[PDB]
């Protein structure tokens, strides 16, 4: 499955403490460490690759923020300009009812 | 420093292959594996914690996007409403020059 839990890694080390351990049980135990350290490095590289992957997501996602704020600041700036256009037209519309009610 | 490179981990395993290895050199070698597997699990947990940390950054950063798009869609919707206000005032301003040029 996955790399050994540290207390399981200790179970192997404990077995190798015996100096009169059979070679077959010693070399089998050393292979368990060999294999497990491989799948540990493997699962660490698969995590360290998922890591600098998320680093590319938000680094691109924050660019989306800057683009959305660009669009938003434009819409507000266009709203301010068209707002000032309403003011003028309403004040021309004001200075022109000064001619319809002026007659008679 | 950090966990052992796999070829350095192999250097320890190779030493333990000797059945007539001194106990002092055997138990020293097993401690190297003991310690190194600790600092490996340590550096893996410090990476797996940096991992689900970035998971909280962009998960909160995408909420900023949704808030900025909320603000942007409001500004565009307000721009459309005030734009339609300009149209009317300009068309009232049109139907009122039909009274200033109408006189004489």
């Amino acid at each position: 499955s996955g790399p050994l839990k540290p207390e399981e890694h200790e179970d192997i080390l404990n077995k190798l403490l015996d100096p009169e351990l059979a070679q077959s049980e010693r070399t089998e135990a050393l292979q368990q460490l060999r294999v497990n350290y491989g799948s540990f490095v493997s699962e660490y590289n698969d995590l360290t690759k998922r890591n600098n992957l998320l680093q590319a997501e938000l680094e691109e996602l924050r660019a989306v923020v800057e683009q959305t704020e660009r669009s938003r600041k434009l819409a507000e700036q266009e709203l301010i300009e068209t707002s000032e256009r309403v003011q003028l037209l309403h004040s021309q519309n004001t200075s022109l009812i000064n001619q319809k009610k002026k007659m008679d």
